[PDB]
């Protein structure tokens, strides 16, 4: 009971950082940004749209840092490795959180109230990259990823006793046998193992998150927002 324990946690700690509820999500699948709106957003400046996806986006990053610190054991690793995991695997998780948030039948992603394909981020100059998260949301989404299912494989997706630089490599790998166990055993009782043979191949959301934080860096670079920093040890990691 033990590691039903374990997925009740990692599922409270994921309803209470989700950021946006899935009963809201589906709801507003119908709200879609008008022709009109769209041109509105393409008419941007590109400064102007980095400025709104960067201060949404360290948002998302906070609440998945949030979600991090209430997974049990996690803040009784050393804050090195705490930094280690965050560093590598934070901006994974917000990717992976976005399939939540997207629309397959009409390629959107709920976007500032209203769900829009991603010709709203034109103005980003950004197109390729875009393209490639959308359809990496794309992929995700055909797997119809339940609540509990997202939970527990963005626990997964952090607790990597495999990220070079732990100090601690075996109490990482404790929490990740643990977190292993609970997602496998939830699988088997709800009849969902047919996920894991469809699950992305892990070097595809390293190399996708790898070239989107990449992009973030150079547009922080040019044109740097000021951030409501709430994890100095792991802010420090990213800005300077
Ligand atoms: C490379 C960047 C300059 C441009 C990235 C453009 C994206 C891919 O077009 C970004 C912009 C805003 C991003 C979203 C901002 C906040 C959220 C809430 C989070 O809970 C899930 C991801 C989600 C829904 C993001 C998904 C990707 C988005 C939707
Ligand atoms: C793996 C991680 C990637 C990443 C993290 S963590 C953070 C972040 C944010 C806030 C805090 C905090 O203390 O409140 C700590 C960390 N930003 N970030 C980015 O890619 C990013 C963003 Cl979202 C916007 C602009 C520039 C950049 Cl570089």
């Amino acid at each position: 009971t033990e590691i039903e324990h374990l997925v009740q946690s990692v599922c409270k700690s994921y309803r209470e950082t989700c950021q946006l509820r899935l009963e809201d999500l589906l709801r507003q699948r119908s709200n879609i940004f008008s022709r009109e709106e769209v041109t509105g957003y393409q008419r941007k400046s590109m400064w102007e749209m980095w400025e709104r996806c960067a201060h949404h986006l360290t948002e998302a990053i906070q609440y998945v840092v949030e979600f991090a610190k209430r997974l049990s054991g996690f803040m009784e690793l050393c804050q090195n490795d705490q930094i280690v995991l965050l560093k590598a695997g934070a901006m994974e998780v917000v990717l992976v959180r976005m399939c939540r948030a997207y629309n397959a039948d009409n390629r959107t992603v709920f976007f500032e109230g209203k769900y829009g394909g991603m010709e709203l981020f034109r103005a980003l100059g950004c197109s390729e990259l875009i393209s490639s998260i959308f359809d990496f949301s794309h992929s995700l989404s055909a797997l119809h990823f339940s609540e509990d299912e997202i939970a527990l494989y963005t626990a997964l997706v952090l607790i990597n006793a495999h990220r070079p630089g732990l100090q601690e490599k075996r109490k990482v790998e404790q929490l990740q046998y643990n977190l292993e166990l609970a997602f496998h055993h939830h699988l088997h009782k709800t009849h969902r193992q047919s996920i894991l043979a469809k699950l992305p191949p892990k070097g595809k959301l390293r190399s996708l998150c790898s070239q989107h934080v990449e992009r973030l860096q150079i547009f922080q670079h040019l044109h740097p927002i000021v951030v409501q920093a709430a994890f100095p040890p792991l802010y420090k990691e990213l800005f300077s």
